[PDB]
């Protein structure tokens, strides 16, 4: 019942690329997530039960650059 | 070992796209040789060892569209 709450900061240059990573982190199994992006800030704010090396770990896997997360 | 050559449209509209798609591609390096993507084109072309199943699921994993496949 813990929420955490991961902010990233991911280059993403464009609708395509701030999509691309929605799609990917919505379709995550479990469903345990709540996604929300900001392509004007270049954040990634994850809501999950997940950990977060898991999380950054999906980032990563779609080839995007992370240049940084944290734990809020 | 039989070298195949496949070529697919995916919906890359930024560099960001584009290079996402580069990463995850030379990560199955030395199975694939030649990566070949051209944003202009939205044309990402490859030739590889591993079957086309299996290079298509990678792909997807950046989160962008492939709209087409071909074997050349
Ligand atoms: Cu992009």
């Amino acid at each position: 019942a813990e929420i955490k709450h991961y902010q990233f900061n991911v280059v993403m240059t464009c609708s395509g690329c701030s999509g691309a990573v929605n799609k990917v982190l919505t379709k995550l199994e479990p469903d345990v997530s709540k996604i929300d992006i900001s392509l004007e800030k270049q954040l990634v704010d994850v809501y999950t039960t997940l950990p977060y090396d898991f999380i950054l770990e999906k980032i990563k896997k779609t080839g995007k650059e992370v240049r940084s997360g944290k734990q809020l």
